[PDB]
């Protein structure tokens, strides 16, 4: 069990009845979800009406401009942190520990379902590049509990298929996609599936939708969130994939180099003792400076014309997504009359890559698949457009017929860099899901595959990193096509040194013993000489047999060093043991799905070895 | 980077492959229609040639898969499923089994039978696979299962022509882990098949989509449709277990009660009925199954070219559907048991496209003016009920929820999605309330070996008898050991008194050098019968075992995660049992 404590950006961790469950939580994530958007749609409401009322001189502007998401930051930071400081950032890697067997102390309780949903209202109420999927999977864990809770009104077997279904329904209900959702789901919290709950999280996702067709009916877009119109007949030429390529690459090297700069700067004032001391005094001052520094940034009247600032973020990705060419509102926001389109999406591409980053490095309930999902989309559309204007008739025409459009581009681009930087190639699904059309396929597989590849021989996913960051149990994954383990023995990578107990031994063996090992177990052995192993036994149990058969109830304590016998002891009869020539493929896909940390390593019976996660993390990196 | 290389050859090959079949079953389709229509003017010549052609066929297709690989006839997906779990077939995946398959369906597919692809589509994959690691080795039992993996995937994605759907339906039918390395590898290696069979429709010339549709954006169904869409799923649910019954009843008659006679005689009774100027006009006999499927997912109403095959002078739309929903129902599950190598998903896919086309056509009928009155501009669509309809059925036979993509890749269209996975999902839960899937029926048949699904630990469900040699062993009891048993690998031990596990050697390698000592030498094969030699074997140093006090839950996981079909028990390091899938007579 690990208890969270608190720190600047992210913290750290220190030591039958199945369709009805999936129904009801289904229809319950499909309300909290509506009730939600319909919460932060009036949210960015009351911000347009107090701008527009305050129309008369620049310093109000200024003055209404920064204060409202500074203010509505700070509530959501004090708010969080008043009632549950754990519901800071995002839920996917937590929620990935959780699901690998480790317990967090108390992620699943109601004050923390009340203070994330009411930060992710406060903190996407302003305008901040923030998202909410890791939230939302957050949020929908922590519903599946409290249904489970209620309908009880083995065991955790059926926990844990639960929590994983639950999963699914949050990523599908925050990007309305239900096998996109699904599919995302499953890359992002395992890496061993079965296939017997693969229809659980499809069932459940399709009734969150169906909830959310009769309230979109019931209330008043209704197919596709950012529906496109594009041609169906050859809405793209073959010379046109070299272009996806580059897209696609470029996407893996940005994907990278955000991944990087995010743990550049969580790292970096985790160092300045002082000004780290001085924050902490205050606990609400680095949130306000944030807010202050990027909402003066996007003042349109100031520099925010200059990358469309005037826009939100929806309104940002519905007029990338257009079937028009702006080089031959769209394109009165994104061409400024001091400017052009291409530095407006190149001065929109830096400043929203590196605002997004110190962002997310905040401490609010937020996630980080939207901001790099714009990012992405406005860089394709920087190259459709490039290509577009080299190309004014096209690129094989004979009466300059099928244009080049640039949406498609876009697309292309958000699912690169998304999936770059998720290490996920489901995004090409779940832009199918999110655009309403299936035209663009084959670019979009070309340009995650690439990403993906250039992304995962670079640097880890956002996930691990952070997971790293919290000092969460990290097992890193093998590599894809970077290198091969297939020669690499458990007999190189173990440690030949073992905490271990003997069963002819004496209380003066356990007590030497005991404070060395600094570890959960201790392993028994028939005889020092003979190192056989017969079983593994646990450090707070032979602690007890000295606090038992050593106490003031029978000095005496210095007298008694008779042998211990292990009959009262209980001995676990099989412990995890591996043999001596296994390879690192087995041991690390064996790790990868039992969940475990720790292992025996056995020869012809004796015990040579033990192997852990720390020493797997060292093989696969070096 | 010899993963990228091995990937980037396998989806070139595969493409190039299903290329050359394709073209293959067009031409031999063309010259059926070229001899039926140009040089016949009289019922009896057409009738002759009507149904001599596809018996010729089947006959020739049937006689080569016998003849050259018997192991060629039937689906490949159960068999390439039990391969990965563990188990051996004796030449599954050699080159003589790789012409027959190929010669075999290509005829087969050139008649006009009701046959699918998918399974055969797999294990040519699977044997191109296996034919390209043997050439590049120019080798770990771990790395070929992968690969066999991502062969399945590119085989499935190939064959519908949707490579994601395929990956997914591919991973859904032959394994019981979602892995994600292999789902990743399957990506990539369909995105390169995609890649080249875009090249090559550019090259030559149905491109992007094989049925392309084109429904309208803008509301195509209503939420007052909904009850139809699920009134779908339910009757396509019942329809695949009732498919699935059939074709095990089939195939269980004619065990109770000349091998070219069957299939001959099953293509001169199917072909007869489907003669167009005799019953072929009361359910569209006239039409293939590509144009049956085109006509089929059309944006025009009937009930308001080649959608008039479905309205004869005689009949309207409602008979014929519903005669053809029978007689292909039937025909297709008595077609799908002949000794050729066939598939069985097109035919289903068909038949749910045929039903969906009803009811869509009922609904159309109902409300003339559009649902909810008031005159409105949008009126039903039956082409997307067919589409809801074909991937209902399809899901239910094939116990799959992938059909959904593979649909959406199909039609090129993904306007449709809702109802198309509420009618999955109902399908799917009724199917598997009443039958298993195809596959596993199939695998049940033909009497593989399984693992099941999931007090009790591997010391009772284990056998002692343990076939085994030891290191001091002579040649006497080599021969004793190797003649008692008929495993695939034995175990080695240190000594009969010792017991202690060593290593695990084949089969091959001890006959082998029983025989290499016991050749000809310069009588003398029982004098010398000395202590055998083991420094020249190849013993494998770490096989996989299980601790004496192993549960019967830890030992299903690790034999369902690592593709293995026998372990070792042990219990200090000594030999004491063995346990070869006994999970199947005790987690039953």
């Amino acid at each position: 069990a690990l208890q969270y404590e608190q720190t600047l950006m992210y913290g750290r961790y220190t030591q039958g009845e199945d369709w009805i469950f999936l129904v009801l939580l289904g229809l319950l994530m499909a309300l909290v979800s509506w009730v939600m958007d319909y919460a932060i749609a009036a949210c960015l409401q009351a911000q347009q009406w107090m701008s527009r009322g305050l129309n008369t001189s620049i310093l109000l502007q200024y003055l209404a401009w920064v204060t409202y998401p500074v203010v509505l930051i700070t509530f959501s930071a004090g708010f969080t942190q008043i009632l549950a400081p754990q519901a800071v950032g995002s839920g996917i890697p937590e929620m990935k520990t959780i699901l690998r067997g480790v317990v967090l102390k108390e992620y699943l309780t109601l004050k923390t379902f009340i203070a994330k949903v009411i930060g992710l209202t406060c903190a996407l109420g302003s305008g901040m590049p923030l998202g909410k999927e890791g939230p939302f999977v957050h949020i929908a864990s922590m519903c599946a509990a409290l249904l489970s809770k209620f309908l009880s009104l083995e065991n955790e077997s059926r926990n844990t298929e639960m929590l994983a279904a639950a999963c699914a329904v949050g990523v599908g209900c925050c990007f309305a996609a239900p096998i996109g959702g699904v599919l995302f789901s499953i890359e992002v919290t395992s890496t061993f599936f079965a296939v017997r709950n693969y229809w659980r999280g499809f069932f459940a996702a399709t009734f969150s939708a169906f909830i959310f067709r009769v309230l979109a009916v019931w209330n008043r877009t209704i197919t596709a969130l950012f529906k496109t119109r594009f041609r169906l007949d050859f809405p793209f030429d073959l010379q046109e994939l070299p272009a996806f390529a580059v897209i696609g690459i470029a996407s893996g090297f940005g994907g990278a180099l955000f991944v990087y700069l995010n743990r550049k700067i969580v790292q970096v004032m985790r160092k300045q003792k002082t000004i780290n001391r001085f924050l902490m005094r205050k606990r609400l001052l680095f949130p306000a400076l944030v807010t202050l520094l990027i909402s003066t940034l996007t003042f349109p009247p100031g520099f925010g014309q200059f990358m469309a600032g005037q826009l939100s973020q929806k309104e940002t990705l519905v007029t990338l997504f257009d079937n028009r060419t702006w080089v031959r509102s769209t394109s009165q926001a994104w061409n400024p009359p001091r400017a052009n389109v291409f530095l407006t999406l190149v001065i929109f591409i830096l400043m929203k890559f590196w605002m997004s980053a110190l962002a997310t490095t905040i401490p609010v309930p937020c996630g980080a698949f939207m901001p790099v999902f714009v990012i992405g989309a406005a860089f394709g559309r920087l190259v459709g457009e490039s290509m577009a204007a080299w190309f004014p008739d096209g690129i094989h025409t004979d009466s300059s017929t099928y244009r080049i459009v640039p949406g498609g581009y876009a697309v292309v681009g958000a699912a690169a860099l998304a999936g770059a930087v998720t290490h996920t190639v489901s995004t090409a699904v779940i832009v199918f899901e999110l655009t309403g059309q299936i035209a663009h396929i084959l670019p979009v597989m070309i340009a995650v595959i690439l990403a993906n590849a250039v992304a995962q021989s670079l640097q880890p996913s956002l996930y691990d990193s952070i997971i790293r960051i919290k000092k969460l149990p990290y097992l890193p994954e093998l590599g894809w096509g970077r290198h091969q383990q297939y020669r690499v023995r458990v007999e190189d990578i173990m440690v030949r040194d073992v905490p271990h107990v003997a069963l002819s031994c004496t209380f003066r063996d356990l007590r030497l013993a005991l404070h060395r090992t600094k570890g959960r177990m201790l392993a028994l052995v028939e005889s020092p000489e003979s190192m056989i192993l017969l079983g593994s036994i646990e450090r707070s149990q032979v602690v007890a047999l000295l606090g038992a058969q050593l106490s003031p109830a029978r000095w005496e304590e210095q007298q008694l060093d008779e042998p211990v016998n292990f009959s009262d002891c209980k001995i676990d009869p099989a412990p995890f043991q591996l043999v001596e020539r296994t390879s690192l493929h087995k041991t690390h896909t064996i790790f990868s799905l039992l969940g475990v940390d720790h292992a025996y390593v056995t020869s012809i019976g004796r015990l040579i070895g033990i192997v852990t996660l720390k020493e797997l993390r060292k093989a696969i990196e070096g």
